[PDB]
RNA sequence: AUACGUCCUGAUAGUUAGUAUCCAUCG
RNA sequence: CGAUGGAUACUAACUAUCAGGACGUAU
């Protein structure tokens, strides 16, 4: 039954302006969401594709594509080995790419034609000298509305700076929000200008799409606005929760007055025991206590090794979540078959929310694919847990929920056992079984919300309020199909607050949507304004050679610190100190200090030179530390951490 | 009625310090 | 799990501007 489908692609009239304007020269690339900006970028990518059929040892050149999340980096790198017939390779950090030498890299680069990464890494390879810009035909931002103050758009701007004119790339970027965060009416024609004398190009908008063109293919869905109210609550639960508060008074009480060997445990245990009574308030007390008896594990693991003290703490807070265990046996809804009642409100408004759409889409023969967005990721691992088990209860309308979520990842030697775990080929395969159609649920946090071709959607669930104006648009642009809804839940006493913030959102976004029209070119004169180094960078064999900016040391001097063979328990962390003194003219002035651990060879203390911000301070005792730590002999000639071992070290 | 200086209040812009959350890199 | 970096929201302090209130001086 199945039938291949080619894209066959014929592109449309604003496409062909807009690619024709962009080879001109450069240009930012402003449209609204769904628009079909990536097809354009494609485009471009093949219309000057005679510059890389060269070899890379005679002054070959390649294209780079910069992406910000790792499902976006899979797609991307998808769509351009599907539409174009060039060679395609995807690189990310769960590989483990910074233990390459430099012949690996070179061999990666004589392989492919098209290079699809994430910035960071595009970062460090040009740091460590193991590429120079002038063999670079082609930079692409995804985006591009990220690259403000110190995130490392800027930093590989600044790189680009000092390059001569006569071997610049081209450079083109992607965006359809300008701004970043919220700011008034009046600071928008500001802020665009900032962001093009740091890109250095003119944005454009299409002549054609002002007049009906891209307003049938552009996403609107219908905006509902949804109250509820978390003071009207049930008696038992009151009595829970103000259990729940004694036993945080008391627990309060004991550490203002018990010396404690590590106040840091008992304030951990305050903390966590505070997110039981927030899960408590907004979920309900089934929810806290499936939370409770996973802390019963975790306890279960760490009582191998505890003090007394904290064992006793650790026991007499399982006694208090035991008596909350007897309160919740008399509101057995489980035991009762009546589990309705007790979630809390805003459970029961979500739930009533989901089987109004269900009776809606009854009669309507097309499916439903949802999306719900949570803040934090223990929520979302909740709320996953709780909607598979109200499924599998068999009730009369939740029969025809599944469910899965996705949030971001980590890595390390360790076990890390726990109850969340994620990585790059597990998410994937989740969001393909989303995209095939094995799951209508999908409960995520802000990883997936930028950026991600979802597929055909109808319902887009606000569980948590937007924060920005950026935010609200690319959530609202989520949902793709035809006849979409976006559904924002709001507390009561908040919504005057919420609707004056929608009031000016919609102003911003009118004003935004005109100021655009027939802008002027930006000036070099900007361009070469910007500077916020106040320190040269350390460039021991030439301009072309490796350097080490003032931002990157620290991590740098962490990473040797690691890198140093000692005991796996102990951390080594070089240790800080600052002493401050004032000048001749009053002014603020900071004077950091650093050391090393006795395991590395630099015995001495190394000092800084005064800077206005204790920051600055740090940065330059780094600065200086790196550098006399290069001149000893430790770093290697590519200016990154030698792989020396015992044997090693007794050679040297 | 106005200007200058001083004290108090609100907003705007910038700087500094603290708390919470998210995303990337490493062990 | 731990370590590092970047971004957002909240609070406090300082500086400058604006607005209002009060005081003294001069016009
Ligand atoms: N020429 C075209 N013909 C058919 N479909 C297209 C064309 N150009 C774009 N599309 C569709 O429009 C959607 C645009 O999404 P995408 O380009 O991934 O991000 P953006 O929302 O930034 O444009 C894509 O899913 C693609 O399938
Ligand atoms: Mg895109």
């Amino acid at each position: 039954m199945d039938e291949t489908d080619e894209d066959e692609f014929t592109p449309r009239p604003y496409q062909v302006e807009l690619l024709e304007r962009a080879m001109k020269k450069n240009t930012i690339v402003c449209l609204g969401t769904g628009s079909g900006k990536t097809f354009i970028a494609v485009m471009l990518i093949k219309e000057l594709a005679h510059e890389i059929r060269g070899p890379f040892n005679e002054g070959g050149k390649r294209t780079f594509f910069l992406v910000n999340t790792v499902p976006l980096v899979n797609q991307q790198a998808k769509v351009i080995r599907k539409h174009t017939s060039l060679k395609v390779g995807e690189y990310v950090g769960d590989m483990g790419v910074d233990s390459w030498n430099k012949e690996k890299w070179n061999q990666e680069f004589e392989k492919h034609q098209v290079l699809v990464m994430t910035a960071q890494i595009f970062l460090d390879i040009l740091n460590h000298g193991f590429i120079s810009l002038s063999q670079v035909n082609l930079l692409i931002f995804d985006e591009c509305h990220h690259a403000v103050k110190n995130h490392p758009y800027r930093q590989i701007m600044r790189h680009y700076k000092n390059l001569e004119q006569n071997d610049r790339p081209r450079i083109l970027g992607l965006t359809a929000s300008v701004i970043n965060s919220k700011c008034k009416p009046n600071q928008v024609e500001k802020k665009i200008k900032e962001l093009e004398a740091t890109l250095n190009s003119r944005v454009v908008t299409a002549s054609d799409l002002e007049e009906v063109a891209v307003q049938k293919y552009a996403t609107k869905p219908k905006e509902i606005i949804v109250s509820y109210n978390s003071d009207r609550k049930s008696d038992t639960s009151e009595v829970i929760e103000n259990i729940i508060n004694q036993a945080l008074e008391q627990l309060s009480n004991i550490e203002e007055t018990s010396n404690l060997n590590d106040t840091n445990s008992l304030k951990q245990i305050k903390k966590v025991l505070r997110d039981i009574k927030n899960i408590l308030d907004e979920l309900g007390p089934w929810c806290a206590h499936r939370v409770i008896k996973s802390r019963i594990r975790q306890l279960e693991k760490r009582e191998s090794e505890t003090a007394e003290e904290l064992r006793t703490i650790r026991e007499l807070l399982q006694s208090i979540f035991e008596q909350i265990i007897n309160v919740l046996k008399n509101l057995e809804k489980l035991q009762k078959n009546n589990s309705v009642e007790f979630v809390s409100p805003k459970v029961k408004k979500l739930l009533e929310i989901l089987k109004q759409y269900f009776s809606n889409n009854n009669n309507s023969s097309k499916e439903l694919c949802g999306i719900i967005f949570v803040e934090r990721r223990y929520t979302a691992y909740v709320l996953y847990k709780l909607l598979n088990e109200l499924s599998a209860k068999r009730d009369d309308d939740f029969s025809f929920i599944k469910c899965d979520f996705v949030v971001g990842h980590n890595s390390s030697p360790s076990s890390k056992e726990k109850s969340t775990e994620m990585n790059s080929k597990k998410q994937k395969e989740v969001l393909k079984k989303f995209r095939k159609g094995e799951c209508n649920l999908l409960v995520a946090t802000s990883v997936v919300e930028e950026g991600i071709d979802i597929p055909k959607c109808n319902l887009v669930v606000r569980f948590d309020l937007p924060k920005n104006f950026r935010s609200y648009v690319q959530s609202k642009g989520r949902a793709r199909a035809k006849n979409s809804k976006y559904i924002i839940m709001v507390e009561e006493d908040e919504k005057n607050k919420f609707q004056e913030d929608l009031n000016q959102y919609q102003e911003i976004e009118k004003i935004l949507l005109r100021l655009c029209h027939n802008r002027d070119a930006p000036s070099e004169e900007d361009f070469d304004s910007f500077e916020d180094e106040l320190l040269p960078p350390y460039m021991p064999y030439g301009t072309d050679g490796p350097r080490v900016t003032m931002s990157s040391a620290i991590s740098l001097l962490h990473r040797y610190c690691s890198k140093l063979p000692s005991d796996r328990f102990t951390t080594l962390t070089p240790k800080f100190t600052y002493i401050e003194q004032n000048n001749e003219e009053e002014n603020k002035m900071f004077r950091c200090t650093l050391r090393l651990p006795i395991n590395s060879p630099l015995r001495e203390p190394i000092t800084g030179q005064p800077m206005p911000s204790k920051k600055l301070a740090k940065r330059s005792a780094a600065l200086e530390a790196c550098k006399k730590l290069h001149e000893m002999g430790e770093l290697d000639d590519h200016l990154l951490p030698v792989k020396i071992s015992r044997k090693n070290a007794e050679l040297k």
